């Protein structure tokens, strides 16, 4: 797949389906981002912003975009993403919130604002190439 991505998910979103993407990050990235979007049209809603970030401390944002709002960003101080080298991205959609594990490694868990079933598309853009998206248990 090329960037940027914008693409539905075969039978929308529902508990129990992963979505699993493997990419290299950027050797300079400075940020992507994966958005989970209710439908295709200029602004669109975005029920889960998952969003690493290198500028400053290193971290990984999390929010809501709803009626061309965010909310209140979650974070974590973490970042594990590094620069030039491949990834393994997961997101296990459960009733409460998106699960993320990266690496194999469990690390957040992002409750639902929006409900899950509104999601139509994936969307993933920034500093990295794209090997493959996969959707799982759908």
């Amino acid at each position: 797949p090329t960037l940027p991505y914008y693409q539905p998910i075969p039978g929308g979103l529902n508990v129990g389906m992963s979505v699993y993407i493997q990419g290299v990050a950027s050797e300079h990235m400075k940020r992507f981002f994966v958005n989970f979007v209710v439908g295709q049209d200029p602004g669109s809603d975005v029920a889960f912003h998952f969003n690493p970030r290198f500028d400053g401390w290193d971290k990984v944002v999390f929010n809501t975009l709803q009626g061309g709002k965010w909310g209140s960003e979650e974070r974590k101080r973490s970042m594990p993403f590094k620069k030039g080298a491949a990834f393994e991205l997961v997101f296990i959609v459960l009733a409460e919130h998106y699960k993320v594990v990266v690496n194999g490694n469990p690390f957040y868990e992002y409750g639902h604002r929006l409900p899950l079933q509104m999601v139509t598309h994936l969307q993933v853009d920034g500093d990295l190439q794209l090997q493959s998206i996969n959707f799982i248990g759908g």
